[PDB]
């Protein structure tokens, strides 16, 4: 039950992200977050392994059509955590 | 008609430009904009693949003219679960 | 077939959009139909109305804008398509 | 029945300007629009002599507090523009 | 107990630092925060007079501490009308 | 009389906060009370508990947000009023 993350500045990359992270992998959707100033993160869960595959996906997606600032994955994040996603 | 075209502005004047460019382009269906802070704004439109094209084409260069475009970009075959963050 | 004319008049500060507004109405027969904040400080006034009522109006509103000091973007769509007609204030 | 218009980036330096302009002469406070960006306007009614004095006041008590972007005065606004104010 | 106190920093981390100082370092009462965008918090106190300038300059320097102060002000008097624009 | 101690840890973006916040729980006992954006991209999380375990918990998160690149602010309070405890998420 990894966490991938990847936020972009604009909505754009971060759809396209989204896109080619859930193509690339056996990963869900959780969803999109907007904290304003333009960044927007989107975010997916599966097997450590396969949030790796598909995170890479979608920063090398973000990077091409927009603004990638930021990817990283959680391989075990703790329960308390989810009160604060998507 | 399932592929997606976005058009980001920074600017509300730019984004509502490209809508009526793409609208008026090609046969594409405005599904909507979104606002992301920092003045950007997204406009989108579905339609076939082709139709998408020519359309985020011209809404691009229409939101040039009279704006800031920051990115531009079209997903031919969208996955299911990404519907759900669309506006 | 199209939807009315709109004109739009973008300003960083509400301030120089207020004199936008203000100057658009005053020069044409148009109608004001609202404002859109988008963030950064940008804010965009609409009027919608016949072609050229609504071109004499933006110029107006460019003008008073600039003026002041805000002017970012000004057009006027003659003739906008309904779909777009249907994400406008 | 002129309207008064101080911007300032950031919340003190309005709530001063709209202090000191209803401090300042008979205008009557309108309200308060926070545009985003931190850009917030404070807006004041009345005659337009009053609604000039008050408007000085407010917009040296902005510039001391904090930070003053605009002032203006519409001395005869037209009836429609009521819609987008506070 | 009518005087106004305010401090407005980047940041929420400094904002609730300031909060925190000022009702400690006097008998005021903290009437709410606001957020305006581009990271802008403002903390807003009441209180007499003199409690108001003391706690606000604590707050001050509580909001230097942790992060990043914009402004600082105290109104001893508000405006009866200025009460309907504060949070 | 004081309010239960607080961590409080702000970053330029969602992805920091949230590996601030992962570490913050695991490092530990406390509780994860909630996120506040307040625009220009600044995130805020924060922890509630014990003094030692937030004072734990806060030196994890901010070390895992400036490994990541985000970091803006960090701070605990120990003994905060029910004033302040009342604008917190």
């Amino acid at each position: 039950n990894a966490l991938g993350m990847i936020e972009t500045k604009g909505l754009v990359g971060a759809i396209e992200a989204a896109d080619a992270m859930v193509k690339a992998a056996n990963v869900q959707l959780v969803g999109k977050e907007q904290v304003g100033g333009g960044l927007v993160t989107v975010m997916v869960r599966g097997d450590v392994g396969a949030v790796k595959a598909a995170t890479d996906a979608g920063a090398a997606a973000a990077e091409r059509v927009g603004e990638l600032i930021s990817v990283h994955v959680i391989p075990r994040p703790h329960f308390e955590v989810d009160a604060i996603l998507p």
